[PDB]
């Protein structure tokens, strides 16, 4: 039989709106995600006596290649399925903090390169998600020749960049054509990365829930649940933890943040319970928190650490930055203006998104006064910088948060 384990690697799925990311995740895992930032898992295996790529399977059967033998289990994987709409760029960025590698979906029946094909690509590059596969989707509605013309364009686009040798795999997500080749590619190009389990446990929070059905009395009201991904170390049932920056507190119209202390009462990945949670996959951490504290993704953008961890929670930050030449996600070409004092920027840090006012500009460094504080769990954390342009938040640069 195949073991029941947590996913060991997160594969982002990104690309322009409606290019078919969610359908692709469904073709691979059998699961349709409904959430804004979607999540789905599957086991991956290989029928060792069969020919590749058909030998790759997502279920323990080799019947499709004529064997009654069980396929060799390789690993469980999971997908972080980002939204494509330009208005949802921040969500993509938050999801990108959880990715170990990625698939960039390009619709074969739309002119390449579309605005969020570019914006998501560049974001992946900046964030360091470079174990990339480019998937040419919807090849079912175009001829081989049209798809090949676009392939040439994609090679031209990636040439001279970090992605110059990234593979391009043509599929139909909708009608499930050539999916096996994509599985083979995932195994070849998106290896599970090394995890130093000795590092202090840190989890980035992207969801939080009240899991109680209506008509539940207090006597059995379950404690709040917090969802996200472990980016380093590992957590275990009964650990004393804290959520940072924590809870927004109002004292006569004055607003501050207080760390939320709690205890891990349960750990789930998908439909399975575990005693510990490691990087890879999206974990649900059960706590003893009042469910009102976690309801409706209240804690999105928080981090979780062990209760005694030392973590700066900052209302002001210094960033060693670099700007892009052009606003890549804009429809009409546009140069990136230099950062100016007093302007409001949007900062993506881990899973968090925060507005701040620029209080100092230098050539390599800016200082920013944050509208709400950010937990900075390490010394070399990358931030992605967006500017509001014609009413839309567009990525214009990035930086390292300086401690
Ligand atoms: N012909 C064809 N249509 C496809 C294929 N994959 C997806 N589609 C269609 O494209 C549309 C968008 O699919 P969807 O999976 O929601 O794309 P998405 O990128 O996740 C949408 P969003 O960017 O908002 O997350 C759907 O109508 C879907 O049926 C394909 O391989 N071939
Ligand atoms: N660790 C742990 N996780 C739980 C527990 N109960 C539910 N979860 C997790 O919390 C999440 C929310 O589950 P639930 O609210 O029951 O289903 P849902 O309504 O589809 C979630 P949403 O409200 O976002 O649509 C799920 O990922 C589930 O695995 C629990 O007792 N312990
Ligand atoms: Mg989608
Ligand atoms: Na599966
Ligand atoms: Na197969
Ligand atoms: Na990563
Ligand atoms: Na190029
Ligand atoms: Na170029
Ligand atoms: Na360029
Ligand atoms: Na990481
Ligand atoms: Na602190
Ligand atoms: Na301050």
């Amino acid at each position: 039989a195949w073991p029941k384990v947590q996913p060991e690697v997160n594969i982002g799925v990104v690309g322009h709106v409606d290019h078919g990311k969610t359908t692709l995740v469904q073709a691979i895992t059998g699961i349709w995600t409904s959430k804004k930032l979607g999540y789905a898992e599957t086991n991956i295996g290989v029928c060792e006596s069969c020919k590749k790529p058909e030998a790759y399977v997502t279920e323990p059967s080799c019947k499709s290649c004529g064997s009654d033998d069980e396929p060799k289990f390789l690993r469980r994987i999971s997908f972080i399925d980002a939204p494509g709409h330009e208005v949802l760029m921040a969500t993509m960025l938050s999801g990108a903090a959880l990715m170990d590698g990625a698939i960039l979906v390009v619709a074969a029946n739309e002119p390449f390169p579309q605005p969020q094909t570019r914006e998501h690509f560049v974001a992946l590059g900046i964030i360091g998600v470079k174990n990339l596969i480019i998937v040419q989707n919807k090849v079912d509605v175009v001829s081989k020749e049209e798809a090949l013309s676009q392939y040439r364009q994609i090679k031209q686009f990636t040439k001279g960049t970090w992605a110059e040798n990234v593979p391009i795999i043509p599929v139909s997500a909708l009608h499930k054509i050539n999916i096996d080749s994509l599985i083979e590619g995932i195994e070849e190009y998106i290896k599970t990365p090394y995890r130093d389990l000795s590092q202090k446990p840190v989890m980035l929070v992207i969801r939080s829930f009240d899991v109680n059905k209506p008509g539940t009395q207090f006597n059995e009201l379950k404690g709040g649940v917090i969802g996200g991904s472990i980016i380093q170390g590992l957590f275990k049932v009964d650990q004393e933890i804290k959520v940072l920056p924590g809870l927004r507190v109002e004292k006569q119209g004055k607003v501050s943040y207080e760390p939320i202390f709690t205890k891990i009462s349960s750990i789930r990945f998908g439909d399975e319970e575990f005693k510990e949670a490691k990087p890879g996959g999206l974990v649900a951490i059960g706590t003893y928190l009042d469910p009102s504290l976690t309801k409706a993704d209240n804690l999105l953008g928080s981090i979780i650490t062990l209760a005694d961890a030392e973590v700066p929670v900052l209302w002001n930050i210094r960033i060693k930055y670099n700007l892009l030449e052009r606003v890549v996600g804009a429809k009409e070409m546009l140069k990136v203006d230099p950062i100016r004092a007093k302007e409001t920027l949007m900062l993506s840090v881990g899973s968090s998104t925060t507005l701040g006012i620029v209080t100092s500009v230098k050539k390599d460094e800016i200082e920013v006064e944050l509208r709400r504080p950010v937990a900075v769990w390490s010394n070399n954390i990358r931030t992605v910088i967006s500017r509001q342009i014609a009413g839309r938040w567009r990525m214009i640069g990035w930086g390292l948060v300086e401690i």
